[PDB]
């Protein structure tokens, strides 16, 4: 039977920063990872970034290059994925058949796109843009004259989707369910500015737009039917919306957790040997006030996989990094530090007119988060006040003339 110390599943950020992890910290067993998609593992934030507008190759947005694999002696079985796994018998379970033995288990398989079909087929050329595949095929469909986009989901990736689509000179129409643009993760303040910004760029944007499911002809996308219920005609649909953990095999074999799989600090499953790291774990969190959430990033991905890497090592330390994250739009390059879900207030720092400036989110009268365009200055700043949990008058936060690090006692 084959086996390996430590069995990772999932070749995306999570995975392949979980073997470079256990490498680092000495690890010297047997390590693999069983990946369903056919490349190396490669970065995910350019799919709707550089990589979809092809300002980088593939080469370019790989995690690491090929012979550093080889190098750090990490097996790799790609276009393989685990279907099942028996806890007891510290086994996994093949989508061939075949069984692997393991003595740990690292579950880093992120999450899946919702099925949105009115008949329920799968239809070309909807897309998600989740895998280098998929992106590939949007950028045939474009090069081979699609030309009406219809993004479902007004989050970050369906925002930078529709951006990227606008450089290629066709029309693209934004679907937002909520009043707003990332209603989930933004305050007024960043969604009037997207709006605008977006919508200057010759986006149509509609808010409160309710979704039905996307019309085919039997073979590709032609409409999104709306539950009004018009239809909006469309040779390209971007699904943007919440993904769904990939985690039916942990569940399946008793691992609690109603939102992806539950972890503790050393991100571990209530399943004996068995970790669960990125996109498919939800873990409680100090920036959220101890409430177990699931983070989707890839700092959270990153700091999970040194987590359960620590611990395998015998070396545990506890994941307690500050969240961030980013997102690239236009000539638009935001970065945001803390949480700001919950807040009760968003005091806006510059002048959103010359689209340079920054948000500071309080809660409470403390600092937890940060949205800063185009300003890196507050950004690097801002996380030493998030961290500190920092008491600020709005008053003094609102002077963008003043220095964030100036303010804290
Ligand atoms: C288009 C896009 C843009 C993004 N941009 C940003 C950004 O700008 N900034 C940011 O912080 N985050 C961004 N993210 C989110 C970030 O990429 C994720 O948080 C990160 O990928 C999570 O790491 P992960 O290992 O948990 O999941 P992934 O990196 O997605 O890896 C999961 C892998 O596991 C595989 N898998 C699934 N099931 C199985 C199975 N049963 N067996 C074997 N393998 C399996 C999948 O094929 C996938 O390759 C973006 C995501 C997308 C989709």
């Amino acid at each position: 039977a084959e086996r390996a110390d430590v069995v990772i599943v999932g070749a995306g950020h999570g995975g392949a920063q979980a073997a470079i992890a256990l490498r680092q910290n000495g690890f010297e067993g047997r390590v693999l990872v069983i990946g369903r998609e056919p490349e190396i593992p490669y970065e995910r934030p350019p799919l709707s970034k550089e990589y979809l507008a092809r300002e980088k190759t593939f080469e370019r947005i790989c995690i690491r290059p090929a012979q550093f694999w080889e190098d750090k002696a990490v097996e790799m079985k790609l276009g393989a994925e685990v279907v099942s796994l028996d806890p007891a018998a510290h086994t996994v379970k093949l989508g061939d058949g075949s069984a692997i033995e393991y003595g740990k288990l690292i579950w880093a398989t992120g999450g899946d796109p919702r099925r949105l079909s009115c008949v329920g087929a799968d239809l070309a050329g909807v897309h998600a843009v989740r895998t280098k595949e998929d992106a590939d095929r949007l950028m045939a469909e474009l090069d081979a004259g699609a030309k009406n986009a219809v993004v479902i989901g007004g989050g970050y990736i369906g925002l930078e989707a529709a951006a990227v689509l606008t450089k290629f000179g066709v029309n693209v129409t934004l679907l937002e369910a909520l009043p707003r643009v990332l209603a989930r993760v933004a305050g007024e303040a960043l969604s009037e500015f997207y709006q605008a910004e977006h919508r200057a760029h010759g986006v149509d944007l509609r808010t409160g737009a309710a979704m039905d499911c996307i019309e085919g002809d039997g073979t590709k996308v032609t409409g999104v039917r709306m539950q009004d219920g018009s239809v909006i005609p469309a040779d390209i649909v971007i699904v943007g919306i919440g993904i769904v953990p990939c985690v039916g095999a942990l569940i399946s074999a008793g691992a609690s957790g109603g939102n992806g799989v539950d972890v503790d600090e050393f991100c571990r499953t209530s399943l004996t040997d068995v970790y669960a790291i990125g996109d498919c774990a939800a873990h409680a969190n100090d920036f959220a006030d101890g409430a177990v959430i699931r983070l989707e990033s890839v700092q959270n991905a990153n700091d999970m996989a040194t987590a359960a890497a620590k611990d395998i090592c015998g070396a545990p330390v506890p994941y307690k990094a500050t969240p961030w994250f980013w997102s690239n739009q236009y000539d638009l390059k935001l970065q945001t530090v803390g949480l700001s879900t919950g807040h009760d207030n968003a005091v806006l720092r510059g002048d959103p007119a010359t689209r340079s400036f920054s948000v500071v989110y309080l809660k409470g009268g403390k600092v937890v988060a940060l949205d800063c365009v185009n300003m890196v200055k507050d950004y690097v700043q801002g996380k030493k006040l998030v961290e500190a949990r920092a008491q600020i008058a709005p008053e003094q936060l609102a002077d963008a003339g003043v220095p964030l690090k100036e303010m804290l006692a």
